[PDB]
């Protein structure tokens, strides 16, 4: 059977999808990392260091902007890698990129505010859920922050790639945002790291644990997890999986 990927190029390469449009690409000893209609995004990130480093771009005849990366050798992180040095000092690098920031405002992105994010929980909803809800509600007097910068949205350790070079990269960056550092930072740390190290993990980042920080985070969190909830709503597993989830989240946060 035909594969439908003929738009190539050299029939000597391997070629076959490996999430989006990602296929590998054989030849020799050089495999590449290969996406269709990547963001102009990209060049940011490689240039930055971010994701593995740009090898090509071809513009296609239609328009099709086929990029070609090196294709990293290594692994994913495991939860236990994600307290470590390396990791808080590449988040603190997306967070302070004003070369990131200005890719994606060039890019129409709106600063993502946590009134119009509340007011988008519309969820059909179970009694824990209701009081979610309004710790989200008589806490939104004090989730506010005025430096909004890119934030990835789902820094789950499994975005994280570390190469047999001694490189750490952060992948997948279709929900980039304009938000809140909390936004990435709570999740972070309340998924992977315990809270007598928070303090010290921040410091690695290069932040000091306010009070501020404290409310904004667990709002994050918590408005993540029911905003995830929400989602197996339309499935039916890791929804009764997430309420379980929840529910020790809020016993953390009163
Ligand atoms: N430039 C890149 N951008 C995004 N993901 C990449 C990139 N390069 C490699 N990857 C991912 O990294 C992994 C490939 O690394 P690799 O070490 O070859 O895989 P492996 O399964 O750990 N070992 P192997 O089974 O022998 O191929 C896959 O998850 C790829 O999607």
């Amino acid at each position: 059977l035909n594969i439908d990927m003929n738009w190539l190029l050299g029939s000597d390469w391997e070629i076959f999808p490996a999430t989006g449009d990602a296929y590998y690409a054989k030849h020799n000893g050089q495999q590449l990392f290969l996406k269709r209609n990547s963001s102009p995004f990209l060049a940011v990130l490689s240039a930055e260091g971010i994701v593995p480093k740009l090898v090509w771009t071809k513009r296609m005849e239609n328009g099709d902007v086929i990029t070609a990366q090196h294709w990293m050798t290594g692994r994913e992180l495991k939860p236990k890698d994600m307290s470590g040095r390396p990791v808080a000092e590449l988040l603190r690098k997306i967070h302070t990129s004003k070369a990131l920031l200005d890719m994606l405002k060039r890019l129409g992105k709106e600063p993502l505010n946590p009134g119009a994010l509340l007011s988008q929980l519309k969820q059909q909803s179970s009694p824990l859920i209701q009081e979610g809800i309004k710790y989200l509600e008589e806490h939104l007097h004090e989730v506010h922050f005025g430096e909004k910068v890119v934030c990835h949205c789902d820094v789950n350790h499994n975005n994280w790639l570390l190469s047999e070079d001694n490189q750490l990269y952060l992948i997948d960056w279709d929900g980039a945002m304009i938000a809140d550092p909390a936004m990435d930072l709570g999740p972070l740390l309340y998924h992977y790291v315990e809270k007598p190290a928070w303090e010290s993990w921040l410091s690695m980042y290069g932040i000091e644990l306010t009070e501020s920080l404290r409310l904004r985070m667990a709002w994050y969190v918590l408005s993540e997890t029911i905003t995830f909830i929400a989602w197996h709503k339309a499935n039916d597993k890791e929804f009764h999986d997430a309420m379980e989830e929840l529910h020790i989240l809020m016993k953390r946060i009163v």
